């Protein structure tokens, strides 16, 4: 046994087809035998749901796009006594209910659900997992894990925000963290936090080769941002540089009573910092250690740009991450064109 | 007119006590003219609340210690209608309700409350704040703010932990910034957020005294920390630098529609980082900008310390903050103590 729930948004849109997912949970977790409640108010949906069989009911239930934002807030195991015996799949809808002495559970259930909703967009993508997982993600303990460490920068940030409106680096800032965001998502890498002009974020040790396609995939679309807006555009001059790292770094649980933080620590954090650094006095945007070059399985030309200081070590990239400019003139031309 | 919520936890310890502010507030409430409702299950409270009488209600009710943890979730203005006219309070224990169609909306409500409460534990307390007064904290639009910057870093943190075991490195860091984040508060400061082995923190113009007597705070309290513990105990080499800058730096929200941070952006960002890492090679252990020294109001015995490069900028310290150590001792003292 065990139970499972989530809450949802609004996908589509009909006072039916509740009824069509009413009615076929019904008869279907009833040849299943699982038991649960589905609740709607003002465009949230929350549902409650043995320990084999309800996983290809949630397997479907994202895959159901009837809904999205999809967050798995509980799970219980191996319980013992189900919460709704008799109800195959209830559906309530609290927007029908009046009665007078609903309306504090109803008001109260939709300000903090709403609210949580809210904080979601600030939690560390791995908090998040955790939750999902249904595990606690303020007990985990801290574990020692193999990563890729990922920095990427954008080059002479100050200069090119130096005369620009509030509003404007802030646009530029968010587009510059949505393009990271979105690769680095697209192939397995979890965003770890942002600093500044700045995307940390990393990779197990089974995805060097997806580091450095993302890293130059980045590379890629921001090169075509710059041709596709026009030239009194800020997007016009956005660059980055990227390091990356390979290394033990602890992942878990970091600060006081007051404040956590779910992160990652360890000396691979610097040494990608450093690689990112290092791109802009290289004739290359991608920089990386000897350990990520030993994570990458594919026939990446590898170039060998000597032995640098943060003891040194080897310092590597791929070809295909050559830069068509000078990172000096780059930075001039940042300076010429607002004036 | 306006209404306001909030939810709480529990503080102290009896069937009756309810009945108390329940009580009161229903005669409280109907000279002063304000309805709503309590709610309470598995130990959390949920309240519902003219617009000038209900802060001179709510400034009780924080300050009213039958509870903790008070965070207010929503506030609306200029409302035309209440939701609760004829009850000044209505209070609703929900662990005494049995029914078996409230179950579930008494599940959820339980549910989402009680993931609502992890996730503020990783929330910005700037978002914490802005939620508290009623504003939405992800439309918030950005603005240029001036800020001195605060910036703490522990000494030689890779040399300190390259020998602990994970949990002990975890228990290190956390002391650190559990001592860092409480002092800062306790000055009116916010934290910003943690990098590593280092708090960002940021205070107003009117707080400069603040800002040096939480520095120098800070060292003092990791002096007596390092002879209270054991020699074999790793919080006695724990040492940290503080840089501290001022400037316009712009705080808002920032990121993709994935991930969304709440953070403040500026030249002054980078500068109070390396004020602090320049302390290392100092022979004081807090250093600040002209713009910091033009903030302080007190007979402070400001050393110039010459001009740093980052064009380069005066350095200054107070002589209070002078070490009675040497930084390069202290490492090599750290590197002995685990062979
Ligand atoms: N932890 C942080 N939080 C917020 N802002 C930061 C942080 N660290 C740095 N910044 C800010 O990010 C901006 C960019 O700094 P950065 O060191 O990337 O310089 P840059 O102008 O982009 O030159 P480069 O080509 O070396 O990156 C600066 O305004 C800096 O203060
Ligand atoms: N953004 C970050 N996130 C997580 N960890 C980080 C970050 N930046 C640095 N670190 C880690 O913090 C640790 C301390 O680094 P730091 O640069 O403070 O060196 P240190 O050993 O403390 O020497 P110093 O006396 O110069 O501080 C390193 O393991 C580093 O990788
Ligand atoms: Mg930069
Ligand atoms: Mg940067
Ligand atoms: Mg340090
Ligand atoms: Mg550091």
């Amino acid at each position: 046994m065990k139970r499972l729930v989530f809450i949802s948004k609004i996908s589509g849109h009909s006072l039916e087809e509740i009824q069509r997912i009413g009615k076929v949970s019904i008869k279907n977790n009833q040849r299943d035998n699982i038991t649960g409640v589905l609740l709607y108010l003002q465009g949230l949906f929350f549902q409650i749901l043995e320990n084999e069989k309800v996983d290809k009911l949630y397997k479907k239930i994202l895959v159901d796009d009837r809904h999205t934002n999809i967050l798995c807030l509980k799970t219980e195991y191996d319980i013992t006594d189900r919460m709704f015996p008799n109800w195959a799949m209830k559906t309530i809808n609290l927007n029908e209910n009046s009665e007078l002495m609903i309306q504090p559970i109803k008001s109260l259930l939709q300000t903090i659900t709403q609210s949580h909703r809210v904080l979601e967009k600030y939690m560390p993508a791995r908090v998040i997992y955790l939750i999902n997982q249904g595990i606690n993600p303020l007990t985990v303990e801290p574990q020692l894990v193999e990563k890729i460490i990922f920095f990427s920068d954008i080059l002479a940030f100050s200069t090119l925000t130096e005369k620009l409106p509030v509003n404007e680096v802030v646009i530029l800032v968010n587009r510059y963290f949505s393009i990271c965001t979105r690769i680095i998502s697209a192939y397995g890498g979890e965003v770890t936090k942002f600093i500044g002009d700045c995307v940390m974020a990393s990779f197990t040790k089974e995805q060097g080769d997806a580091a450095i396609r993302t890293s130059l995939d980045i590379i890629s679309e921001l090169k075509q941002l710059r041709h596709h807006v026009e030239a009194t555009n800020p997007l016009h001059l956005l660059y980055t540089g990227i390091g990356l790292s390979y290394g033990h770094v602890i992942e878990g649980n970091m600060g006081s009573s007051l404040k956590m933080d779910h992160t990652l620590l360890g000396d691979a954090v610097n040494v990608a910092a450093r690689l990112e650094a290092l791109t802009r006095q290289l004739p290359y945007a991608l920089a990386f250690t000897a350990g990520v070059k030993k994570c990458c399985q594919a026939q990446w030309t590898f170039i060998n740009l000597g032995a640098h200081q943060v003891e040194a070590i080897e310092v590597y990239t791929v070809n295909e991450a050559q830069k068509y400019y000078d990172t000096l003139q780059i930075t001039q031309l940042i300076r010429q064109t607002l004036e």
